[PDB]
């Protein structure tokens, strides 16, 4: 149900949660995966918005702090479900990195959203800008 790059986001999200010593894979780890994957549309959008992996990493560690089997948080699961809806609405059968980013922005209320707020990003403006990119 995913593009080639979307599972790489998920792999990195889990790796980051483990590297940071965290107990679950939350929306902020999905955000880290989106930016660190580097090549997908989501990474491109985050780059164009003036963000980068190190800035996001530092803000995650500031807000949450550092700490085997880690599970997705309920909100991260919701974001993944929303990514499927975002893809469908845009005429795609496969969920790409951009749909995970849109699902994260749409949910708009977890640790990733707090991080984005603290990094100076408006979610509503960012949603419009990501869609603008997809329409280009």
């Amino acid at each position: 149900r995913f593009t080639e790059r979307a599972p790489k986001v998920l792999a990195l999200a889990q790796e980051e949660a483990l590297r940071l010593g965290h107990n679950n894979i939350g929306t902020e780890h999905i955000l880290l995966g989106l930016v660190r994957e580097g090549e997908g549309i989501a990474a491109k959008a985050l780059q164009a918005l003036g963000l980068g992996s190190e800035k996001i990493q530092k803000e995650v560690e500031s807000l949450i702090g550092r700490g085997q089997t880690i599970h997705y948080t309920p909100r991260a699961k919701k974001v993944i479900e929303l990514s499927m809806d975002e893809a469908r609405k845009l005429g795609h059968s496969y969920v790409g990195t951009e749909h995970i980013l849109l699902g994260l922005i749409r949910e708009g209320e977890g640790v990733a959203a707090r991080v984005l707020n603290n990094l100076g990003v408006s979610l509503n403006k960012a949603r419009q800008q990501v869609l603008q990119l997809l329409g280009s």
